[PDB]
């Protein structure tokens, strides 16, 4: 359907896992979303990386209302404000990017749509917060590491961080990030082995998602 900022933040916080998938093929995207939904995933991020990716997103967005009615769909890899506006027109419930662009914050704030900008320093986290961003994306996480989140959260306990990059659906990796204070994690390649997609092994996608979500749940 369409979910307001309150539900999106809460659902992201509670599940703690945001799959990150390409906008390649509409039919492949539907299957990945179906497999993730069955695994318990309720927030899903499409990336704006292929040509006319917003057209794939629009098709999936209209289909997902009946197919996976509790899935909250959002867009990632956004670096400019007009493209963020375009996906808001297409039904995006949250906007994520690898960097921070204040113009995007302005356009997202105008519709109370959560903007999750990429941050790579404690100052960048703070400026994003000043812009009204409730969740900041620590990116790339493998570069900054769990210690970055732990160090930031001590003087800035209000901070809520999504970690993306270098997160794995393994218990030792997930424990490290959530013990450090992460609110949710984003994952792409590690949630969908390219082998499993190519052969249509969707139950494998469901299982990895379920297992990762289960580890997050007992960590919390």
């Amino acid at each position: 359907a369409r979910f307001d900022k309150k539900e999106t933040i809460r659902t992201m916080t509670d599940t703690g896992l945001v799959p990150v998938f390409c906008s390649c093929d509409v039919e492949v995207a539907k299957q990945v979303i179906r497999a993730c939904y069955n695994g318990g995933v309720r927030v899903f991020e499409f990336t704006n990386r292929e040509e006319a990716a917003h057209e794939v997103f629009g098709a999936v967005s209209r289909w997902i209302v009946e197919a996976c009615p509790e899935m909250i769909l959002g867009v990632g890899s956004i670096v400019d404000a007009p493209t963020a506006s375009l996906y808001l027109q297409s039904g995006a419930n949250f906007v994520v990017g690898p960097l921070t662009n204040p113009d995007i914050a302005k356009v997202c704030n105008r519709r109370l749509v959560p903007y999750i900008p990429g941050c790579g320093s404690v100052s960048e986290v703070g400026y994003a917060q000043e812009l009204g961003c409730d969740i900041c994306k620590v990116f790339p996480g493998d570069v900054l590491g769990p210690g970055f989140v732990k160090a930031l959260k001590a003087p800035m306990p209000w901070s809520q961080v999504m970690v993306t990059g270098g997160v794995k659906p393994k218990e030792a990796n997930l424990k490290a990030w959530f013990d450090a204070g992460a609110t949710c994690v984003g994952m792409g390649s590690n949630l969908f082995p390219p082998e499993a997609i190519a052969s249509g092994n969707w139950e494998k996608i469901t299982d990895i998602c379920a297992q990762a979500l289960g580890v997050i749940r007992e960590v919390r």
